[PDB]
């Protein structure tokens, strides 16, 4: 009957169970779970929404995230529209890096082409991978119509392109503007970052604790805690 480790820090995590070999094999190594202590991750191959209720926990999930910054350039050209700073340590370290409105505005522009060239001439060497941190704001600059965000998610990962939507969690998720609202529904796999009872889209609950999420998937959820 496996119990959570007082502390679960990635430092430690990433020699014992390679996680550096989770990233190359398309899934970013977040944390465990309170039911068996076993790695959960994010699938690079499809979409996912990260939300959390703190925006300090923002700035740690980017930290955890982009831990194996060698790994994920090996095999992704990664492009990051960052509305907000939590992932300005790496923008010297991925293919794009926008957080001017004109520039977050040329990432939709810049999608779009992606996805269009994949659909003529096949997936390139590497896969595409989207890191949107504040989507309140980048439909803010780009205006990105629903249908437009609908087909880069249902064709996008048999392209080779994929998206990952981060944001505080009334901001990305619990918020009604269109283009989140056609995300939430057809997105399958969420971290949440907090109470299920303190939300609205999806025993007196605990309160959520410092790294602590629910994964989301298949009309089902499990208790997590990210690694430190």
């Amino acid at each position: 009957s496996p119990m959570m480790p007082d502390e679960i820090k990635y430092e430690d995590y990433r020699e014992s169970l390679n996680l550096p070999d989770i990233v190359a094999n398309g899934a970013l190594p977040i944390g465990l779970d309170y039911e068996g202590v076993t790695l959960q991750k994010i699938k690079l191959t499809e979409p996912a929404m990260i939300s959390s209720e703190n925006p300090r926990e923002i700035a740690h999930i980017a930290e955890i995230m982009m831990k194996e910054i060698d790994i994920l350039n090996e095999k992704y050209a990664i492009c990051i529209a960052d509305s907000s700073g939590e992932f300005k340590a790496y923008r010297h370290q991925v293919a794009n890096f926008a957080e001017e409105r004109e520039d977050i505005k040329a990432i939709h522009q810049l999608m779009i082409e992606d996805l269009k060239q994949r659909e003529m001439d096949g997936p390139f060497e590497k896969d595409s991978l989207y890191i949107i941190n504040d989507f309140k704001t980048f439909i803010d600059c780009t205006y990105i119509p629903e249908d437009d965000v609908k087909k880069l998610i249902t064709k996008g990962p048999e392209l080779g392109l994929n998206i990952l939507f981060v944001g505080i969690h009334k901001e990305l998720i619990d918020a009604y503007d269109k283009q989140i609202d056609v995300a939430r529904k057809m997105i399958n796999q969420f971290s949440i970052g907090i109470r299920i009872s303190d939300q609205q889209f999806f025993q007196r609950e605990p309160v959520i604790k410092e790294n602590e999420a629910y994964m989301v998937a298949n009309q089902a959820y499990q208790k997590i805690r990210w690694f430190k």
